[PDB]
């Protein structure tokens, strides 16, 4: 039951804040619905859900359209998967935030392919933290730079972080990785406008995320199924 799921989800997410002296309103709840049919969104949407991440251009664009045609308002769609520059139209054009900027290329494309009339596209800098295994993401060492060159893109508007650390069982480590996001993070919010989104936290290091910082974890199967 979707409806169910969502909210012992929200309950976890809520005694994971307030026991780390936050409040439960900080953390987002990103329902992550790659690969569920638009039957299970709608039932998420029906229990109150209103912000989905999809990770393929197509899928998320053909689900974006069905709520759209069916008069459903107030939704917030995420694009969290790997961007292509062949791909990248469909998501300027029907998105409402982008957490996989890593590179300046590919921002500018955005910009470039954003109509006018829409909100700036919100944007998250991708940092490969931890993940040998991974080429998504850019090194810390490279984030002061992109972040300036992101930044002047008017079509879009530079929101924080967002990082995927490699798999790790051990809490310490969810919790260090999960800090040194933070502490970027709290870099970039001293001297950059309007930095308030840290996606970071999935359903295995979900306790280490919200306790490190995090202000929005992204949860698929513990909501929709496997
Ligand atoms: C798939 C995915 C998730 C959700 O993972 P689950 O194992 O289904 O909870 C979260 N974030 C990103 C970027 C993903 O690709």
């Amino acid at each position: 039951d979707i409806a169910h799921n969502l909210a012992q989800v929200r309950d976890k997410i809520s005694a994971a804040a307030t026991r780390c002296g936050r409040s439960p309103e900080e953390i987002t709840l990103l329902a992550v619905s790659k690969t569920k049919p638009a039957s299970a969104i709608a039932e998420a949407i029906d229990a109150g859900q209103r912000q989905f991440g999809e990770n393929y251009v197509q899928e998320g664009v053909d689900k974006i359209r069905h709520f759209q045609e069916l008069g459903v308002t107030g939704l917030e769609w995420h694009f969290i998967g790997p961007l292509q520059s062949n791909k990248s139209r469909l998501v300027a054009e029907h998105f409402d935030w982008c957490h996989t900027i890593d590179r300046l290329r590919i921002a500018t494309r955005l910009n470039d392919q954003r109509p006018a009339e829409l909100p700036p596209l919100n944007v998250l800098i991708q940092i490969n933290i931890s993940d040998e295994n991974s080429k998504s993401g850019i090194q810390l060492a490279e984030l002061d730079e992109l972040a300036a060159a992101v930044a002047e893109l008017p079509r879009l508007r530079l929101r924080g972080l967002m990082a995927i650390p490699a798999p790790e069982s051990e809490y310490v480590r969810q919790f260090e990785v999960a800090r040194q996001m933070a502490v970027a993070f709290a870099g970039l919010k001293t001297r950059y406008p309007h930095i308030d989104t840290l996606s970071l936290g999935m359903s295995d290091d979900m306790e280490a995320a919200i306790a490190a910082g995090s202000t929005m974890v992204r949860i698929g199967t513990a909501i929709f199924g496997a």
